[PDB]
């Protein structure tokens, strides 16, 4: 990767603009840029230092087509920047709630990015990675709506056990919430951004009853509910043999037994049938 210097990052970004204009960031920092004439996403930062060597680490030995690209870092500065191929159309969360007016994704669109998000956590199981922090906000969109998985400052390469228990709750295991470290939790995680992705609801909402959307599956479970009355109803396309097989999965990897639950590449090789 290439080291950049401050003072090229510090103002290939307009001193840092925190005015949307270089700003959007929600990682970190996120700012919009240009170094080699390449559209770039700089993101500016003790801990925050290991988590930036981790992301260095990580990235170093993972590249997929479904996974952000680093390009570099900056740290003789004032200081921890990373450098990574601008990724135009944002966050999966960002678009699924049409934030600043962008149209609603097609189904069409959402079942290529589950699809392109599973292809990417496959990678990383391979490669020996649990990632820790899967969400929507974490799912990044190219110019082509390509998914692709980001933020693996928090990453570790079952019975693996840690004191300091991180990742978000909504989308957290049982068994991530106690601190175990497990690839399984992932396949957790994964389930509730194909919620998202079929009910075009956030994992959490204050202001909604259930407050988490993973209550949901003990609604349809209880029969209390049915999934067709959870479907996003900004969609035209959607289909319930599709929407169904979808749901299958998410429901296999919300499974409270985290042996219970599918492998990433059982997920993926159903994704693929469901299309
Ligand atoms: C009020 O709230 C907003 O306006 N919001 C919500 C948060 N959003 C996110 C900001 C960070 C952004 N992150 C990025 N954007 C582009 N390219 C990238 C390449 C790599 C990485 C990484 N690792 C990150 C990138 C994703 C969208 C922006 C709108």
């Amino acid at each position: 990767f290439h080291s950049f210097s401050f003072y090229e990052l510090k103002n290939v970004t307009n001193n840092f603009d925190e005015r949307p204009g270089n700003k959007m960031g929600e990682g970190g920092v996120v700012y919009k840029g240009y170094v080699n004439n390449t559209t770039v996403a700089v993101k500016k930062l003790e801990e925050l230092k290991q988590q930036f060597d981790q992301e260095i680490k990580v990235m170093a030995k993972c590249q997929h087509e479904n996974l952000v690209e680093l390009l570099g870092f900056s740290s003789d500065g004032d200081d921890l920047c990373l450098v990574y191929v601008y990724m135009p159309n944002g966050s999966l969360l960002d678009r699924l709630s049409c934030l600043d007016g962008t149209p609603p994704l097609s189904w069409h669109m959402r079942c290529k990015i589950a699809q392109g998000a599973a292809n990417g956590i496959n990678f990383l199981h391979e490669n020996h990675h649990i990632h820790r922090d899967i969400k929507s906000a974490n799912i990044l969109l190219d110019e082509a709506f390509t998914a692709k998985i980001s933020d693996f400052g928090l990453a570790r390469a079952q019975t693996v056990m840690t004191s300091r228990i991180v990742g978000t709750t909504a989308y957290m295991a049982p068994e991530a919430l106690r601190g175990e470290i497990t690839p399984k939790s992932d396949i957790y995680s994964f389930g509730v951004v194909l919620l998202e992705i079929i009910t075009g609801l956030p994992a959490v909402d204050e202001h909604r009853e259930p407050q988490l959307l993973l209550d949901i599956k003990e609604e349809i479970e209880d029969e209390e509910k049915t999934i067709e009355d959870y479907i996003d109803k900004k969609m035209n396309d959607a289909d319930s043999t599709s929407v169904e097989a979808m749901y299958s999965v998410a429901s296999q990897c919300l499974h409270e037994k985290k042996n219970k639950r599918p492998d990433i590449k059982k997920v993926q090789q159903l994704l693929q049938e469901m299309t």
